């Protein structure tokens, strides 16, 4: 398969699913700064997005679960830039069941992006074997978020009460799947 290449996953011409290596701290902590305030809305991390430091042992320890399949964690490359990230937030081995996230800069949204990675994902991890079950959760108002589940060929489950914190407030989540 030439789409698995030694820096990441091939989706088509112009995106690429980085592994996670230092040498993009720069990029990724310059992207988070520049959407910090929208982020906000919708994730609990951004906030804390403060400095390059914050952005390398974010870095730090993704590849550290990458190694050891604990997670999936990609970075977006879109033409020459980095757009954002997707990932394997869990990977359950013996349930055969990995849980999706993902996030874009302002300037690379409604491009199909994430939609187009999440397909790829689930062509090589899903028609391979290694996982069964793929699972989105994101809050019920998260339009854009929910979207992308359905887009994805994703069915909805339930909605799980009061299951996401943000800023010390819970919040109802849709939870989706795609089962192979
Ligand atoms: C499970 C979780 O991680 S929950 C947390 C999710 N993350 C966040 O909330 C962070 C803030 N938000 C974001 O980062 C973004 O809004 C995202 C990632 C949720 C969605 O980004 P999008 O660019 O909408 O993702 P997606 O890849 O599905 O693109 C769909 C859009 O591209 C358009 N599009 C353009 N080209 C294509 C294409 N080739 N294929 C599909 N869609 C395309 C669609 O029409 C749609 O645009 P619209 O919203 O104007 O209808
Ligand atoms: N500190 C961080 N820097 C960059 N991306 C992150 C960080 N923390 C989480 N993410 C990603 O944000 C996306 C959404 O996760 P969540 O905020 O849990 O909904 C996932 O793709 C995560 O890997």
């Amino acid at each position: 398969d030439v789409s698995l290449t030694p820096s990441g996953i091939k989706v088509n011409d112009e995106i690429t699913l980085l592994y996670p290596a230092l040498k993009y701290a720069e990029e990724l902590y310059l992207l988070i700064n520049q959407n910090k305030i929208n982020f906000i809305k919708s994730m609990a991390w951004p906030a804390f997005v403060n400095n390059i430091s914050d952005s390398v042992s974010f870095i730090e320890q993704s590849m550290i679960d990458n190694q050891n399949e604990k997670a999936l964690i990609l970075f977006i490359k879109y033409k020459t830039k980095i757009a954002g990230v997707v990932s394997f937030n869990i990977i359950d081995h013996a349930n055969k069941t990995a849980y999706i996230g993902y996030w874009l800069g302002a300037n690379f949204q409604g491009k199909g992006i994430v939609t187009n990675a999440i397909n790829k994902l689930i062509q090589e991890y899903g028609d391979s074997g290694v996982i069964k079950r793929f699972v989105i959760k994101c809050i019920v108002d998260n339009k854009k978020s929910n979207a992308t589940a359905l887009r994805c060929g994703f069915t909805l489950e339930g909605v799980l009460q009061k299951a996401e914190i943000l800023n010390g407030v819970s919040y109802d989540q849709n939870i989706y799947s795609k089962v192979i």
